[PDB]
């Protein structure tokens, strides 16, 4: 059984294993770190299965859960959140911030992330690249979403600088493990220090909710909420950042479509579609363990072993996506889902929120720097570690 997580073929492409398992062995064996077997799951319908089968389990104290790392088996002590729980758990909890998510909720958010991105933006161009290419990544990417999600979970305006920058050294690849379980440690004490403030003021956040609607009837108390709102800060923030820089670096490598997207900015929603199912930047999430015995295709899982499902391969799946490995943003979508954001109940709380994020970058990016140029051969893009999801780690623009 060969060791998992694979690496991926190249800097922008997903592991080369997934083509041929699809083709020749789509339900397999493979070896995780701690030299236990798992099973993993690579086409688009058997992905699916896995996401909604009742008979899965996500709950990680089960015999089996197949963890990835070493800190991953050390996590799964913790009092779990909704992330982590099967049903009726899980939407119990989740139901407790999911109002903020709906896309009618994101609709009326819509101005303000536009403006989010405008302020950036114009602060990138006040700024200028006189002196040699700006840092996309540090001076946009980065910034966009978290100061998007810092100001739904509450925190004021002064602190957000500070705060993105520590968040950022949590995922860096270059910290070390001190640095990172500091920022990591300074993250959850600003987070009970406000939990604390807003349980005495209650503004309109989703803390404030939290402990109006949850903490203070007995729901929930107040280490859960600072939980809760950790989850929804570090779930999704650095695959945001790194589904910004990879859209940059893609439509640097399509000057095609880039130009387009630069005739025509309503063609962002699709371009932003075809990206989610491209770059599979979270591509590790969708793991269970058996609670009985369960078929999948010609293979027998038996209870208590792991299962992990690869939305990623899924996204390249030629019996759903035509050409899949080319990118295209004028692509026929068949009835399938792209699964960028998982599938079934535990599916992404914040893919609305994601795409209008993505959506509001592309529409405008090029509006406002028709000229904005990857400053490096695109040969030399640093991208994330091979054995890592996939992402950019900086990326110079010149404009
Ligand atoms: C492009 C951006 C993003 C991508 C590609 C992405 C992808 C995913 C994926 C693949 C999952 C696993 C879903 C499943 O189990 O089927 C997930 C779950 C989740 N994501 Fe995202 N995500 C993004 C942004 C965000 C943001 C911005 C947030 C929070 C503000 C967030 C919060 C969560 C949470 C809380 C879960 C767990 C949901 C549950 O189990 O009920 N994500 N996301």
């Amino acid at each position: 059984a060969p060791s998992f997580p694979f690496s991926r073929a190249s800097g922008p492409e997903p592991p080369a294993e997934f083509a041929k398992l699809r083709a020749t062995n789509p339900v397999s064996q493979v070896k995780l770190f701690d030299g236990s077997l798992a099973w993993l799951v690579t086409k688009h319908k058997d992905v699916c299965f896995v996401a909604t089968s009742e008979k899965l389990s996500k709950v990680r104290t089960r015999q089996g859960f197949p963890e990835l790392s070493a800190s991953g088996k050390q996590a799964a002590k913790a009092k779990p959140t909704f992330v982590d729980m099967d049903p009726p758990e899980h939407m119990h909890q989740r139901s407790m911030v999911e109002p903020t998510f709906t896309p009618e909720a994101v609709k009326n958010l819509q101005p303000y992330i536009q403006r989010t991105v405008d302020d950036l933006l114009e602060q990138m161009k006040q700024k200028g690249c006189a002196n040699g290419p700006v840092d996309l990544v540090k001076e946009f990417a980065l910034p966009v979403p978290s100061y998007i999600i810092y100001t739904l979970l509450g925190v004021p305006f002064n602190d957000l600088e500070y705060l993105t920058q520590q968040n950022a050294i949590r995922t860096n690849g270059s910290s070390t493990a001190r640095e990172a379980s500091a920022a990591n440690q300074e993250l959850l004490d600003y987070l009970a220090i406000l939990v604390e403030q807003r349980l005495v003021e209650p503004k309109d956040d989703i803390i404030s909710k939290l402990c109006t609607e949850q903490v203070k009837p007995g729901n929930i108390d107040k280490s859960d909420a600072v939980q809760i709102a950790f989850l929804l800060l570090v779930a999704g923030n650095a695959t945001m950042v790194n589904m910004i820089a990879l859209g940059v670096a893609t439509l640097a490598q399509h000057p095609d479509q880039l130009a387009q997207l630069k005739a025509n900015p309503s063609l962002a929603p699709q371009f932003v579609e075809e990206l989610c199912r491209y770059h599979t930047a979270s591509a590790l999430a969708i793991k269970r363990t058996a609670k009985e015995d369960v078929m999948i295709g010609d293979k027998l899982v038996r209870a208590n072993e792991g299962i992990i499902a690869s939305n990623q391969s899924a996204n390249r799946d030629e019996e759903v996506f035509e050409n899949p490995d080319e990118f295209n943003m004028n692509r026929k979508w068949p009835p399938q889902d792209p699964l960028g954001f998982g599938f079934g109940d535990h599916r992404c709380i914040a893919e609305h929120l994601a795409k209008a994020e993505l959506t509001t970058v592309f529409s405008t990016l090029y509006q406002k720097f028709p000229d904005l140029k990857v400053a490096v051969p695109l040969g030399k893009i640093n991208y994330t570690p091979l054995n890592r999801d996939v992402g950019i780690v900086d990326l110079p623009v010149i404009f």
